[PDB]
């Protein structure tokens, strides 16, 4: 999978090791090899949640399979847990969009995964 | 719903109060309490629209339902109108991608909306 | 169509003609007039691919049709080629997500493309 988090938390509040932690925990959660996991953290964003600029995050998780009802509830628990612990963002100020990608619609290494 | 704007307009040209105006106007247009609305504005972007670096915007609106032909036209008039008035972006230099999200594919507060 | 590239490559390493080159190459490759093509490059990103912070890129291509198996493979060879030549990113550290948008789900000019 590919995990993107946009947040109004400042860059200096993103701890050392965060990208590696996300990579490792997504590998653990999805069972997928870390060598194909991509993570992207975008701090200092101009955003509001419910009209408030208290800490919040808008995230997305794209996966070729491993997306579904129970899996997504599990990912949300995991990922909100990590954002709360490491970036001090309340889980009720986080949205995560999940996308099940067709392999033919993911390009990589001059081709696609089809 | 969640509304994201990426634009080459500089930060200093985003007016004070713009995130609140977007929240209010989206709540009114969708008939939803502002507590459910998230907004995100990303200025100073390196982008081109039709080969031109004149002011432009690439946006997205994600909603669990309430997406379709007529509603999307109405959102586009509202949102292009706001971007023209507040950021001085011509409506024909705006793209808005509309996404009808399944509740099971939106995470919030350690779970999903399913 | 709309092409977005997020990358950890620094802003200074993006050649000055890069947006125009993307616009022209995508117009050639998609058979669309360049007036319809939007391009967006986001450097200096905090991202990792396979746990590594070597240069990498996470991209997307949105089109109303002109998306599918062989077409996406051709787009990936073209776009990986440009990212390797111009930004010095290895093709095996690039993801490109392809999205076939319905015309009624793309807003533009106060309406949609429906
Ligand atoms: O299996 C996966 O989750 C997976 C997902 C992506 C991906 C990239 N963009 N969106 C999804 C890439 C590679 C993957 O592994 C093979
Ligand atoms: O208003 C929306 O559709 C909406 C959209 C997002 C969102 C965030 N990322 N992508 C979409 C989040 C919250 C939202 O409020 C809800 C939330 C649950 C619902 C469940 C059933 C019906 C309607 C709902 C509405
Ligand atoms: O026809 C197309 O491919 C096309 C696609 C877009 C687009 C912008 N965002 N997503 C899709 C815009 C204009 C187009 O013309």
């Amino acid at each position: 999978p590919m995990f993107i988090v946009n947040t109004n938390v400042p860059r200096a509040s993103v701890p050392d090791g965060f990208l590696s932690e996300l990579t490792q925990q997504l590998a653990q959660a999805t069972g997928k090899p870390p060598q194909y996991i991509a993570v992207h953290v975008v701090p200092d964003q101009l955003m509001a949640f419910g009209g408030s600029s208290e800490p919040c995050a808008l995230c997305s998780l794209h996966s070729i399979g491993k997306i579904g009802g129970a899996q997504n509830r599990s990912y949300s628990k995991l990922l909100c847990g990590l954002l709360a612990e490491r970036l001090r963002i309340s889980p009720d100020r986080v949205y995560i969009n999940y996308y099940d990608m067709n392999a033919a619609n993911v390009g990589w290494n001059n081709s696609t995964f089809a």
